[PDB]
């Protein structure tokens, strides 16, 4: 008589289960942690509030936490990123999950609140796993008594870590966190290669546009922008890159891209005259990758070539000024998560108007909104780190420490390099790769143990 | 009446000068420092012992130091890396330089010592610029009193930083140092993209072999291994990668390479039975990139496919067991720095034997030995960092400090990120790239100053 | 849908509005085809034409259908594959009052029924006088079962390599009854569609069907003609380690020089029918096999037994007999993951453990995977192919073969390609769609290389 | 006492021989022909006049013809393409060769005449092997009596075939010819992949410029233009492509290139106003690939970005208007085949002037002029076809036929596809590739013999 969930359609559960079983064979690091720790039950007693895209890959993460002893209550961290068959399979396994593709904003907040509350009162949570910081924020602002009993947060993504570091800096962070994003097997695997796989995937599912021979502009060249730029260049696009960071821009140049600014001389003074109209008028596709605000702004959108595609693969939709478009232009739904925005005016449009832009996922994360986000074998790395991070903070038991000891432990840390390497090793074996073992002489020669770690903590890969 | 030099052919000086004038137009960061600091003369009083490949690019570096006030005495840090027209142009400008392509080991040592000694007595040096640590070693072992006058060392490359760190840990480093290698505009510019440009260059010059369609094995996948693998893959080689570091091996898999070991299951027995003979029997080209010892060992060389090319682009020739090949196999010079190594025995070869390997540059740095090393526009980043590091240590005046201040400053440091970004910006402008300026609101949104630095010190790019 | 219109059969007519929105987008991606619509509309060159059409009922085909109708033609349409229809495209066409019989996921019986519904109107042969085909099935049915109808048909315009082969066989046997245009061998078809279309759509279909990471995995592409070239690139550009098999040494040479290792599934290349002939070590490392040949049983039963566990198997050539799926149906249990995705469990026939690890993933039951698991080629590519189709239909319809006396019929009974000038004109509209600018020769330059300033720019022997 | 030759330095012969021995192992199709036909001596009595770039690869071709029974007299078909060690090795073998790197035009004509005349009288020639048609033209215009006794011409390259067809059309062609260029194992191997290998090779040897991140403009996208554009794109250049043929331009678009014209709207009306100065002012490198005349004209040269590199990889130097540059601008030799062209005037130049272009090889084919042209394993295909073509025309004995029979055979033909395939099979085997054999049922299914040919003559590959 299990009813403690809310999903689009429970009858999709068998299909979700078939895909979970396939995904297990694509996730050797995650499944190796199941096998290694299931006897020991290191998460026995853990009660995890989880807020992360409810995909098939997140289903394997959830069932790994459960197989190691945890109970969980789960929601998605984006209104479009759930795969409904995945949510259905998790609900059908007796796991509380509140998630469906195509939530409204009010439904989004309600789903998170249903994980926090059970039977109308605070659940006895003692761990948090978050992607972007929304659940973390709600707990600090609205449920501080609950954080008193929480041992830690394990945060997935660059934007979430930034929000954690602001709270730490301000003295408002109440529990320690592990920055899962900055493991190498996360940031330089998921953020880069995952977007390489899934950006052109989403754009093809959304539009079925030929990409070869067309012009793209990628805003940002951090890990996501590097992977995005490659997603498009490998399809034959002519890709230009914008950056505020000259080091990242130097990389874009050396990687064979032309580095351009939307603004003359790079000076974003807020005027229409600032816009490089000749450049924007030739762009067929713009992608935002920054985690920053209003990097595809109203004046750029006015100057874009007719029928250009606009999308965002950073965490939040305010990279693009969609608010301006809602206020001024008429939206025509092509199909779910694909809209034509008619720049002819706000009240109605001609069905044969040629002066429109195509917006994907209403500006939300496009790889998850129009496709299925990153593939299982990439998320394997991210999610093995999540499990290791959950084990570490749960075993530390911050909430039970005296106040003076808490003060020594209140920080945002990454996992040790040695664990990062062990995750990577299982990923390499998943491809059939064979890592060589140093001889004792060779290990002495470079100053490392034969077992690693093989690099100093400052190494950038 | 200038005679304080030793080069191959002083009449090459006009040709060297024409190439230096071209190189200046390719090195906007270096030339920007020349313009910015010429008036201040920040290196007036500096007496720099320099040991680094006497290329055209190093000539621009040397003449930037001199233009900022320095005196120098120069040698090359490798017996095959000098460009003789560069050495001549520098000597013809009245600068002491002792360097030619094709030195013997004894001549190499004599050259360093001609920089250290002036008129048979130790020069009154007070600064050191080094690439690989040979000059640094000699000063510490053979001229330790000269280090009483020296304010610091600025070290170019990964292997030399390793050696500095060992002395630091042993208490044997006598003067502070700047690790120039680990600026991002050095390690992730020079070490990776320089080798991408110059590895296939050197193999083409040495052999004129078609690379497309042939099998390569790159040993190592750090920065040099990454750029080398791309040098070969972009020519159409089928590239396999070996690694001892699982994180680097994970990157190779995601970059689209098969990861293999020369040894069965990765276990280096020392026995012939441990060699994967089927794999090595198909390899047309092996390239070592590790900075480690004997990573292309005698049993691997015996197993390689007939007529395979063997080369090393790490800093020292002991990556490849060339001593085994000298002792046991007969060497045929094709032309300078290209030898066929006949596996038929030691006592003479047949001109038409088919069982030989081709060794480039006798196993020394192949891009410098068989071509011209990295191009000017890439060395621009490395050498701008060198100049900044020289100004910083010279101004700190370590040797003039009380012993109390000395212990506090005796360290191996990197340049601050702000300077790294300023170097990157000049490189970007040299491609005609335009970096965007953050608005106040955007800078506040991501927590940075509009002028940078744009990333925390932990960021990996 | 016009009042009283029931002459169609599609999955769901309520998908029509969606299809129409996608048709309007596709028009903006198809400048060559829409340039013909604009150039020839007032002339109505297909007035009186009655075209039986058999080709994948996609959005791209919808723009083709509506261009023919806009030029005067009547049509009756079916798909040439049981999984290639886009149901919203079919609904939009049915809702414009155009007879179409097509949906995604037909049985073989339904497939044949659909073609027959184009041929028969109200239980009697329609008065067709033109044929547009993709693969030769409609052509074969007409020749075998309705020969009298070919008496009124002025020609066939055939889309694809496999269908051209079948026409040339009939021509060689004296059994082709009407002239045909080989649309496939326009350069703006073969070297555009067959190659770049599969580049776009092969990795697309594999992602949609499996969501597998492809970077760092091992692929084997069987064949390296135009489809094999595009397919290999689709996978290599994703980071796959791609090996190529070929029987043609010249195509194999191109694969070597393009940076691929060239291998055979069989020891020394010799396929003697024994298990001992299979290179088991090679096949046991392959994560993905793609067949591209137009040939039979190039991924045979002994290969399927030796493939690495959990490898993906698919076919992007025209017919499903590239892979021995009959063997898998006879011997192994099929698990449907979702439509057009099956796990084939090699442990036995009449059951499988839900957690079995010894299965293969077969996409689209061995049928054209780009069309079965994604949407086939993109509009801007099909633009080339379908502008040639329109030109070819105009040319045979104006030639009026069925009206000529016996004397001029023997003269005109041929299989021909479009002239190069027309190929260039299609290409020029494609280039302009990318915003490309073609340079004009000066008179002295045109004289120097011996062409007119207006072209054609190459001899007919030129290979591009 | 062999003196019937003229080369730069006969003492280079030993080095040239070493490189020939390496090249033989890189040329399996050609050495397969040696082994297959040596006992038959199918060219016994052939006396071949040869005019083609005197490289190591041509040396293997010459000695294959000689091995099959031919005598030859040889010259190069370009003033800068000879490798002097290859010329020396051939002369030292007793083979008449007249060729060196850096001929004047008068020397170039004298060298061809030295092949035509032996001891001041027409040699008893009976075969012609040509590259570009210069020897063919001289024989028709000045030595018609020799052509009465010549059985045929085997012509290497697009431009020479064009010249032959013009003669055939005008009725001035005196002997039949085989178009070697249009074997697939020539045109779609040599013309494309050869230039892919050797264009960036020459540019690096000439300038040592970084290419990644810079802007290139390739004029033409036939086989040479396709391979040249890949040569640059694979180095990270941003490549734009110009074309007059819309089908080739469509291919460039689909291959991921932006297709532009030097002229506004592509109309070359001869006025400076017609030049797209904005576009050309951004180009760092222009490469001509057309076989046409003046496709990099005076107004384009005036408009190119300062310090742009200019080169031609088509057969003749009139693709670039170098005449204009000699008449108006001052030339500064950097090193052989590398010139700065100072656009400040004809009247000398300032050594530090910034307004120059770098011209490679004085506008002659840059891959052979500034490097070594195509690699052995690629030229293997072209030269196995040359050998088969010589055998075919020599055995047909056209000169010995009655006039009515000559009239039936006077044509320009290609080799049969079966031989094209047999050449390709040897090439594939040299890479270790394994071609599959059709079963009888499969061969029946697709309508071919198990032995091939596998494609109809109309197939384009
Ligand atoms: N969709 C996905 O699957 C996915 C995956 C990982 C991360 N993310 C999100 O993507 C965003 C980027 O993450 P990251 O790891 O690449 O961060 P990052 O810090 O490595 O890169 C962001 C880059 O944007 C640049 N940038 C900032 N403002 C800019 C502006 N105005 N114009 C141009 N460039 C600008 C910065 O210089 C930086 O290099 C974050 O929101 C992160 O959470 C999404
Ligand atoms: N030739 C050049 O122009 C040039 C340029 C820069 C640096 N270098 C030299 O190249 C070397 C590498 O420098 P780097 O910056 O890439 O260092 P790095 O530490 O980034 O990379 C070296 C890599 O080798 C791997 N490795 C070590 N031992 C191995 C073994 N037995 N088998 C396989 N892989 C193994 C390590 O795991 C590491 O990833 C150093 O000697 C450095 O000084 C040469
Ligand atoms: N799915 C699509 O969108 C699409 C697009 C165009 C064409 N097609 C179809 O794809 C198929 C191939 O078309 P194409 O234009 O590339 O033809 P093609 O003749 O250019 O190429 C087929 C290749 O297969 C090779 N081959 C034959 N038997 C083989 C074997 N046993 N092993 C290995 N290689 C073998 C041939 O040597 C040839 O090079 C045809 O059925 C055509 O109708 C499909
Ligand atoms: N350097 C080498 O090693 C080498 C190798 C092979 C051939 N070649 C020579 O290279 C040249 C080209 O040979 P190919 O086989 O590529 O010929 P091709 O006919 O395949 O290509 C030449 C191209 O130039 C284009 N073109 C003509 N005039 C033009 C103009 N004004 N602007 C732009 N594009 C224009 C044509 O449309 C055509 O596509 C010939 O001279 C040939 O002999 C040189
Ligand atoms: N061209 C170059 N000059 C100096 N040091 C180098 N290290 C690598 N390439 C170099
Ligand atoms: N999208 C498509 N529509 C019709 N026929 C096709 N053949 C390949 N892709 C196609
Ligand atoms: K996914
Ligand atoms: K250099
Ligand atoms: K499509
Ligand atoms: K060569």
């Amino acid at each position: 008589g299990f009813t403690d969930y809310k999903v689009a359609d429970i009858t999709l559960a068998a299909w979700g289960r078939r895909e979970l079983i396939i995904a297990e064979s694509e996730m050797p690091a995650l499944m190796g942690l199941r096998r290694k720790y299931a006897g020991q039950q290191p998460l026995k007693g853990a009660k995890i509030l989880g807020c992360i895209h409810m995909t098939i890959q997140t289903g394997v993460l959830i069932e790994t936490l459960v197989a190691l002893g945890a109970e969980v209550r789960w929601s998605s961290c984006n209104i479009f990123s759930t795969q409904d068959q995945a949510a259905a399979a998790i609900a059908a396994a007796g796991i509380p999950v509140f998630a469906w593709k195509g939530e409204t904003e009010e439904e989004y907040e309600w789903c998170i609140e249903q994980t926090i509350l059970k039977d109308g009162q605070p659940w006895d949570a003692n761990m948090v796993l978050d992607d972007g910081g929304d659940l973390t924020e709600i707990l600090h602002k609205k449920y501080p008594q609950m954080l008193e009993r929480i041992h830690g947060i394990t945060e997935e993504t660059t934007t979430g870590v930034h929000r954690l570091l602001d709270m730490l800096k301000n003295g408002t962070l109440k529990v320690p966190a592990i920055n899962v994003n900055d493991s190498v097997t996360k940031s330089k695997n998921d953020n880069k290669y995952g977007c390489r796989h899934s950006l052109n995937d989403a754009i093809k599912r959304g539009t079925d546009h030929l990409l070869s021979g067309k012009q793209a502009l990628v805003i940002g060249y951090g890990d996501v922008g590097k992977g995005s730029s490659q997603s498009l260049r490998q399809e034959g696009m002519i890709v230009k890159v914008a950056e505020v960071d000259p080091i990242c821009a130097m990389q874009a140049c050396m990687d064979g891209f032309e580095v351009v600014s939307p603004y003359k001389n790079g000076i974003n003074d807020g005027t229409e005259a600032s816009i490089d109209a000749a450049l924007l008028g030739k762009i067929d596709l713009i992608v935002t990758t920054t985690g920053n605000v209003n990097v595809c702004d109203a004046n750029m959108l006015k100057a874009l070539k007719k029928r250009a595609v606009v999308c965002n693969i950073g965490h939040f939709d305010n990279e693009i000024d969609t608010a301006f478009m809602r206020k001024n232009w008429a939206w025509e739904e092509v199909k779910p998560q694909v809209h034509k925005i008619h720049r002819t005016g706000k009240d109605g449009f001609d069905a044969h108007n040629d002066d429109y832009l195509i917006l994907l996922a209403e500006g939300r994360l496009v790889n998850l909104g129009n496709a299925t986000g990153h593939p299982s074998r990439i998320m394997d790395g991210s999610f093995a780190n999540q499990v290791l991070a959950q084990i570490h903070l749960f075993e530390q038991k911050y909430a039970d420490l005296p106040a003076a000891e808490k003060a020594k432990r209140l920080s945002v840390e990454v996992l040790p390099k040695k664990l990062d390497e062990e995750v990577a090793l299982e990923m390499v074996k998943g491809f059939g790769g064979v890592v060589t073992q140093l001889t004792p002489k060779q290990a002495e020669y470079i100053g490392v143990s034969v077992e690693g770690p093989f690099k100093p903590d400052t190494y950038r890969y």
